[PDB]
C-alpha cells in the first residue's frame, strides 16, 4: 500500500529517480 503526501503526486513523483524515490519514501514512512 502507497501512500503520497497531500502535495505529492504520483505521476510526477514517480518521474524523479529512485533514489530520490527512496529517500522520499523513507520519509513518508518515519511519518506514515
Amino acid at each position: 500500500k502507497i501512500t503520497f503526501p497531500s502535495d505529492i503526486d504520483p505521476q510526477v513523483f514517480y518521474e524523479l529517480p529512485e533514489a530520490v524515490q527512496k529517500e522520499l519514501l523513507a520519509e513518508w514512512k518515519r511519518t506514515g
